[PDB]
């Protein structure tokens, strides 16, 4: 089907739920078109409609299943989120990315490293240029977002759709 399934991973506190909720928006209850930690919404990209399923399950079992079961949730793209104001979370993200590489199934799947909370300039602990450096060295795409100020949130999800489309030929 024409669904774009995006899996959100990263340390607790980095803003995965906020970013999902901010991209999802508040939905019109009359829309007939999905339970635990799941966001679904259509979005027009480059002229063609895309149905994005966002899976935010890492805190409820996703992380433990990675550790104990050695299994990652199936997606068309993975979003590895850290907070620009938290260096430990950034190192987790890099660790997660390296570990994901070893799921050889994910070879031709878009992985995006996301530095969230770019609105917190004064608390910044990770530079833009080292987020980028990590992306280049560990073979990701890279973006900085703010879910609070809603910066690069649409651009993130349009970019995921274009990458996923580039794959399917
Ligand atoms: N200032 C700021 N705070 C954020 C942003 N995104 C999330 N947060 C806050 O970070 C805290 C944890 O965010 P949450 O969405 O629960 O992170 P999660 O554990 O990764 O799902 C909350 O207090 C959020 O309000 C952001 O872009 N800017």
């Amino acid at each position: 089907n024409t669904y774009y399934r995006v899996v959100l991973i990263g340390e607790q506190g980095v803003g995965k739920s906020t970013l999902a909720n901010i991209f999802a928006g508040v939905h019109d209850s009359m829309d007939s078109d999905l339970g635990e930690d799941t966001y679904e919404r259509t979005l027009m990209v480059d002229g063609e409609s895309a149905t994005i399923i966002l899976l935010d399950m890492w805190e409820n079992k996703g992380e433990n299943e990675w550790l104990h079961d050695h299994c990652m949730q199936v997606g068309d793209a993975y979003l590895i989120v850290y907070s620009i104001t938290d260096r430990a979370s950034f190192e987790k993200a890099s660790e997660l990315r390296i570990q994901l590489r070893r799921a050889r199934q994910t070879e031709d799947i878009p992985i995006i490293l996301v530095g969230n909370k770019s609105d917190l300039v004064r608390c910044r602990e990770v530079s833009v240029s080292e987020g980028r450096a990590c992306a280049v060295v560990f073979d990701c795409k890279f973006i900085e977002t703010s879910a609070a100020v809603q910066h690069n949130v649409k651009e993130l999800f349009e970019g995921i759709v274009r990458q996923v489309r580039l794959r399917r030929d």
